[PDB]
């Protein structure tokens, strides 16, 4: 099989969809790899790098999508990419189809093989969504400490202190893989850190692992209360009516700040209602600042790069080595992967909410 | 030189001057020593373990300090025992002489060499004080769980909480030997720690050894009424006008609890002005239990024994060996131990404080 | 739907079945909720906090069991309650059935739907009763260390030790929540622990989460006798022929201490036979300690309560929103907790072990 | 005596010379203490804060530095308040009077009694400079952390990485205050840490807190080169021929990061030749980003605030207890920090490095 990489073109999207051990891993198992100039530079990974791995370097992002027969990508084709896709084209990136009933339309009727980062699932987890929760946890705490910073409107402290001065109290709301990972970096700064959960076993799991280095708190809406009062800093850390109310954040302390890990999908706080970019990342709602950038884990885009392409090149060696039939049929993860095949809406969820009729990834590619 | 040690007669003191530990090193460099019966019992070493070490077992106290050269003990000579003393007998035991006009005028007037375990100095520590402060710390934070029981007056927590349930907050003012010493204990019970010092070095040092496991605070009134108002636990770890006041202890919330190390010197905290018994152990004063109960290193009396004689025997084999005269020319620290002998006070905050003529040991022996 | 909480009547008693974030848990989601006076005091929630959540304060028992479709209480209706009964009342509490014939009877013949705490399960886990065990488990460790103070009858040591004295010696047997529970503050104490289980899994896992803080050791009778012997505090943590024989306690050392969790139940210590109270709490055998009183989390139960109320309420409020047929339709786990419905005996062990017909919850309450 | 706080002027100094904390300490021990409006608010203490501790609040500069015996501030007068100096006057700050010719001359003409923060020193150490290193080192771990985000300029890594990722290599350069508070922060952010410093026993002290948490490094050229080429962030943590060379730095990796705390004396980094406002805060040199912005404890003035604070005011306090002469006659710390009094420079060093006559303050005020 041939595998393309084309350099992202969003805005200031700096992630690549393979690193020279992407590259290395496809041309030991027989394939062929073609990269886009400048594709893992935002990243720090140059053309010569991918070029000694064994990869071809294409001057155009044209010759990459034509001559391939899959292309992996990070984000969603933009309509200026619409023209390079072609019927039986494999497509392997984040695709978020349930929202974009327009990309939708154009990679059914294009005849495009679709498959999703996000929906490839092994039991109640997408293991290809894992790494960007873990960086974008590990990343909350290094913001909100940030913007605990006086010149970026905070009240000024260190989550540590020093000795002889308190330390900051952060409250992180969902113990799961954004949760647990922000309480590591929270924990590390020298905050009073506590993590909230509905799930008292999660409790106990996270009260085993950090043992008296964090207060584990149950879940209700008192406890949100009292504990976001008391707060330097609040992480929300779920990403599925709002947790952390208004009238909880009129209660925090002036300079205090709220990094809202869903803020993309509406956020578990109400104050935090929109989004922001790079340039204007925050806004202050009754002396609280909130901090309103999404994709942190797009601040660090090579741990980001590398943490994606650790668990995504793994299925797309089975693709090609198999080819798409074989692949989904030998792994249930990778089938719930394909939401476009041959002019159907092959994954479920995105059939009922756009209007499609569902069908079967495996009797669509019939 | 010959060596007794008697059984200790105050109330319910289990402790001894001497373990076969000690007798073994008395024996190996060529002494004798003698155990009154069961003096050892109450700290669980019986009369065989003595003998077994190579001491004999004396029937009846007068028996033990008339062979004796030296007598060994752990607290001062009752009334009922100045019958033993006689001029050129050495006692080796805790004394407190400027607390006690009436012990001092009878050693004084018997003739009696009284060297004191807690005047034993190098530069500002006193070594055989040392391990009982270390044991008093230990188990203040041991004690004030035990009274932060429901049944015994308390609001009813663990300190260390359970998983979704917030820990109790311990506040510990005085970060030397007994604060540290308490900190490590309630930091193991799961406690939010607080350690209050005037020494900001000392908080350093605190923070060398702690890191994140405790918050160090700066000692200053406003920072002792807010950190005493939100405190489960107060510990007064400074045995030396009030540093916890009636309006402080007001404004803490009811069923907390008090242990304040001090408590037999006046103690750190005004409310707790008086001490109390095993049998009626605290008082409660604005809702808050005060642990009255003094001696606290008196209710593990075998690591209180073992402690206290693994520092003063070494000294006491010094005098063995040399005796009192050379050894307190050799030794410095054991020298500022002299209280009295041969006729005079000889250690000068006892002469001062009473209003006899300093004479310094030296000359005293002469 | 009407939620009533009265106080709990059993002697000593301090625990209560819901808290102020219970109430505004129920109040917000469209509910009523009653509270006896001085419900909540034994627990330091005073009828302010809970009228201040959204609660009416009822002066008399009665008119709090008769306005309420739900009664939630921590222990067993007394017989000086039976009068409140009333047909198609729902009771949520702990009930232990199995064991009180009389009750039983009562609750059936008094068309009661009775719901125990004890019965709700998950997979092989009770998720009503895991916050017991937990507080369980913490509370042994340090009671454990009080029974080892001279004046409770121990041979008078410290855990811990102090610098240059040896640690006392912590042995666990059972590694589930309790004895992890209890392993937690008996390191904190300064313990060398030993864990003792008969799933070497468990040992793993116990491995994982404790390293080198403790020894784990296979369950057999010769490694329990060589640790049982050695040991200055036995923690029995297994609720569930006896592991520790009185041969095996006759070969510990004197003033020993055994905390047996399951002494309710008989326990896994032969010497450990009987129960005992507050005011007398423990009996010497073979020179050891016993300590005898029952209901440990009932001398925390500050902690104990909002340990408990943390998981019952999420149930008690599945039914207050759906109705109990509903809700056990939708939630297995709460069926397994009816034990009692219109009738019938709703629980299969209950029916066998008193000698009624099994019937279905659900076919019970058509 | 009087105490006048002044709001500080310079440009974004958000800090503050005392803090209610501050107020009562002076309050209580008979002074009266005057505060500017908004003097605290940088640092998040309102006047109302400041007027309950018990201090007058004084709408006009002018009227502080006016009715005041001593005037307290953070920063060195800016010639916008030559105009309220007066003989007799009493500045305790920051004054830095060896690098100011012509504020040196101004206090020494005015007639002023001028003492430094920075020259208070006891043994090796300064007691009042010791916080603002603590802040600055706990800072540097932070904004390496933030400067290593690819949208600042940096490479976009996690110092921590993420699972299956490798973490950042952090060297540290000095192993003193500045260097063990950056080694704690960074270690906490799960970096590879390694602590670079000329003297082995301050290596052995560190290997002491740490453990196997960093790497120790004996400081050498080749160490140094070494150690700074694999490093993805370096810290200058030595305030005192430049430790790290141009061809030093030119062998990093592209993206790294420098944060050299000596900025404003030159650094230790030769590429670090310049500092930089918030608003420009890097260069890139090398394809390697400087942090170029000095008095990073200006970023967190709550914290750096409550640090100074806690250790300056117990001097000013001796100051109003017994006026300068006995306080530095009492005090040979204080004693240090007096640069000028009465006419003449009555410290050494500013004496010498000017061109005056040093005059010891003793002799000097009388
Ligand atoms: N698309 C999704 O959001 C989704 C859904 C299921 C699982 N996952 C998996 O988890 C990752 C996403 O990270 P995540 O940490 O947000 O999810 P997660 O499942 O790891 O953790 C979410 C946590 O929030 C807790 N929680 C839920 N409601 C809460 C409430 N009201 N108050 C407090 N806590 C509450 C849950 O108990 C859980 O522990 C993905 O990488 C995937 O592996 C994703
Ligand atoms: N007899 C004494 O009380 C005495 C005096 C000097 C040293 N020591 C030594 O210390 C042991 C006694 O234990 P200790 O822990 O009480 O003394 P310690 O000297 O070890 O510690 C006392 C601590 O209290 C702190 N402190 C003092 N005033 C304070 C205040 N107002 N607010 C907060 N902290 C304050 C000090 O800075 C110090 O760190 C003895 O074993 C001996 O070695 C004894
Ligand atoms: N009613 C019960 O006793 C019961 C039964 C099953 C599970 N549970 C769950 O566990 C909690 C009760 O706590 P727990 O810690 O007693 O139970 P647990 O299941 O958490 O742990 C008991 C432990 O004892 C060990 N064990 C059993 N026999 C042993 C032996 N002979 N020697 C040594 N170890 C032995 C088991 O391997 C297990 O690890 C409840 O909260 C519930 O969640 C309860
Ligand atoms: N004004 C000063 O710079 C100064 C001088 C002496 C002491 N101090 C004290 O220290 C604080 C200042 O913080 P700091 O951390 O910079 O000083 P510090 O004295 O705490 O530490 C500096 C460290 O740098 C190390 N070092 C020196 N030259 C080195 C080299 N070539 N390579 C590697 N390591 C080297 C030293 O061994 C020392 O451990 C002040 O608060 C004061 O208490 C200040």
């Amino acid at each position: 099989m041939i595998i393309g990489v084309p350099k992202e073109i969003k805005n200031n999207e700096n992630r690549v969809a393979i690193t020279p051990a992407g590259v290395l891993s496809f041309v030991q198992a027989g394939h062929t790899v073609l990269i886009e100039k400048e594709a893992g530079v935002g990243s720090g990974f140059n053309d010569s790098d991918y070029a000694r791995a064994g990869a071809q370097i294409i001057e155009r992002a044209e010759d990459v999508w034509a001559q391939a027969d899959m292309v992996m990508k990070v984000k969603e084709p933009l309509p200026s990419e619409y023209r390079f896709f072609r019927p039986g084209l494999v497509l392997f990136t984040y695709l978020h189809l349930a929202a974009d009933p327009e990309l939708t339309r154009v990679l059914k009727e294009s005849g495009v093989i679709a498959i999703a980062y996000e929906t490839v699932q092994v039991g109640r987890t997408l293991p290809l969504l894992t790494p960007m929760s873990e960086v974008a946890g590990r990343m909350a705490a290094q913001i909100g400490a940030q913007f605990l910073e006086k010149p970026y409107g905070g009240k000024g402290i260190l989550l540590g202190g020093v000795p002889g001065v308190a330390r900051g109290k952060v409250v992180i709301i969902g113990g799961g893989v954004v949760g647990t990972n922000a309480a590591k970096v929270a924990v590390g700064l020298g905050a009073d850190v506590t993590i909230i959960d509905l799930n008292a076993d999660r409790l106990r799991e996270l009260d085993d692992i950090f043992g008296n280095q964090i207060t584990t708190l149950m879940s209700n809406p008192m406890n949100i209360a009292e504990a976001v009062a008391e707060a330097d800093l609040v992480i929300g850390a779920v990403l599925i009516p709002k947790l952390v109310t208004e009238d909880m954040v009129k209660a925090m302390k002036p300079g205090s700040v709220i990094v809202d890990v869903a803020i993309d999908q509406g956020g578990i706080v109400e104050t935090s209602d929109h989004v922001t970019t790079h340039d204007n990342p925050t806004y202050v709602k009754h002396g609280v600042v909130h901090y309103a950038v999404a994709n942190m884990p797009g601040a660090v885009p090579r741990t980001s790069t590398i943490a994606l392409t650790n668990v995504t090149i793994p299925y797309a060696l089975q693709i090609a080595n198999k080819g798409v039939m074989q692949a989904i049929t030998d792994n249930p993860a990778l089938e719930l992967g394909v939401n476009v095949a041959n002019g159907e809406i092959t994954y479920e969820a995105v059939a009922r909410d756009l209007g499609y009729r569902y069908v079967p990834a495996r009797e669509a590619l019939g």
